[PDB]
């Protein structure tokens, strides 16, 4: 019993975190095989960030301008190139701790673990969701750039996020490991803002199934709804539309609890229209949307890595 | 910016998790140097658990009755002893991945990371607090016994908890790494229940200071309180008494924000009376009590917004 915001074990990623320094800027890098990946803004001064020409700034740097420190060992940079908003530093040593890995680009609503790092040293691990507005509500301070997000699918680390920036509302923006930003953000110190966010409906439903599995049933009711009527309600409350794919994905949880997906939708509709009336669900007074259906099944079945 | 329930990176502990089997019972063990620590109830069947005589059950076991598996390698047990509710299995191989570590017994209110494991394989990491009633609200399924709780301030792992059991309310009980239970619990299937739990007041105050550091002040008021009047009110909401030690511990956060501890106590008193009136504090509609003053200082910026 119990249901916690749980991150994947971070050990496989901790063994890849390094410190990258270019001039006065120090941030984190991800060392996989003989390449260290880091935000390309490591080459910029604060003034360069106002309007950077990354190709021009990079051509002025040599391999020795990049200092890469892995623990108490200085790695030798033997090559450098840029791929979108990521800088790839070829080093003369393959990381002996490189796990089985892939680079995957995730969709909004998908969750991942973040290993927050400073000076190439992991400081903490937490679970995030890619918001529908493509930001993450992370917890990052200055020096955290280059920290990565990941999932583990069997014994393979799927890296999905690299941290680049904090927006004025305190939320975060980053790229996949191919350097493509999530969201309409640019790696420039210019006016940028998170768009209006919405709630990840399929995740709220998954979490309501987790609450039922854990014995919290007060919100269940005799009613059902159609997908069309439920989506009218979802639109009204700034909830993401629920698709037939989401309904299909919730099938296993629906079968385990005996509550049809549209029956759980009728509970959610009632919660949106009336609130919780002083009650909580899994210790929360808000509807939680940062657990996917897969996270719920995984946590309630004890999948190991 | 941001404020998340953050766990320590789990890698140093993942490299210590092993599977311990005695007969038909299998659970997790913690392999540090040449010793594997695990709950002594690994020697019990379900029938033995009503009134087990552990000395009598253990004297009937030899070293080769304990099977310890570390990855795909079977370790050889060369000695065994019981210390309180923990079984210590001496093995013929020192764990090459043994981090710098210590065993620390914590007090209620302290937080720690839990690396939930099954069959010696880590499944997830989450943050917990030792409740005032000496239970933890974990997320554990059958097979999770032997999973451990820890903190990693600096490069030293301080192991503070080993999981033994789940109480009827779905909360969890365990021991320190010397096998002494937290609370009045015993490793026996006898009628046991968690006592009435209370809110960890010093942690709620620490979290309100985190909210102020992160730029929110809506909940502050023009009032102060005496420590005794604060306690008289807080106890009516099932909050733990706030002691002068707690006031002293909140000194650094009080100095950074410029809000006196008793001034923050008055804000907490008002929040208990009014609720949040549709507002949230650090993304929560409830007062959070699983961040200590130390956790807030570690996670938050040293500069108030
Ligand atoms: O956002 C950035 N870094 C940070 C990242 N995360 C949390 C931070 C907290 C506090 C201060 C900085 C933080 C940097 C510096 C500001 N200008 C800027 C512009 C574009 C890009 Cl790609 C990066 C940046
Ligand atoms: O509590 C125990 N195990 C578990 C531990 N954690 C989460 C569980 C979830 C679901 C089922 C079991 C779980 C065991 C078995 C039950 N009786 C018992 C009595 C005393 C002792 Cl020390 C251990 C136990
Ligand atoms: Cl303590």
């Amino acid at each position: 019993s119990g249901f916690r915001k749980m991150a994947f074990p971070s050990g496989k990623v901790e063994g890849c975190m390094v410190q990258v320094t270019c001039g006065t800027t120090t941030l984190n890098g991800l060392w996989l095989d003989d390449v260290v990946y880091c935000p390309r803004h490591v080459i910029c001064t604060s003034e360069d960030m106002l309007n950077p020409n990354y190709e021009d700034l990079l051509i002025r740097k040599s391999n020795h301008n990049f200092l890469v420190q892995a623990g108490n060992v200085q790695l030798r940079v033997i090559g450098h190139s840029m791929q979108n908003c990521v800088l790839k530093l070829k080093v003369d040593t393959a990381n002996p701790k490189t796990p089985k890995y892939k680079f995957v680009r995730i969709q909004p609503g998908q969750t991942f673990s973040v290993l927050a790092c400073y000076n190439g040293s992991p400081s903490g691990v937490y679970q995030c969701a890619m918001r529908p507005n493509f930001t993450i509500k992370g917890s990052f301070l200055n020096g955290s750039c280059g920290s990565v997000g990941f999932n583990i699918d069997y014994d393979c680390v799927s890296f999905c996020y690299m941290h680049h920036m904090e927006l004025p509302t305190g939320v975060h923006a980053g790229t996949d490991l191919e350097g493509n930003f999530y969201g309409p953000f640019v790696d420039r110190q210019t006016a940028q803002a998170a768009g209006t966010d919405t709630t990840i409906t399929v995740n709220v439903l998954a979490w309501l199934y987790a609450a039922v599995i854990n014995g919290d049933r007060w919100f269940l009711n005799r009613f059902t709804t159609t997908l069309n009527d439920f989506n009218l309600v979802a639109m009204k409350y700034n909830y993401e539309p629920l698709t037939q794919d989401h309904v299909d994905i919730l099938g296993p949880l629906s079968a385990q609890t005996g509550i049809a997906v549209l029956d759980m939708c009728a509970s959610l509709k009632e919660l949106l229209q009336n609130g919780m009336n002083g009650r909580t669900i899994l210790g929360s007074a808000l509807l939680e949307d940062e657990f996917t259906p897969f996270d719920v099944v995984r946590q309630c079945s004890g999948v190991t890595f």
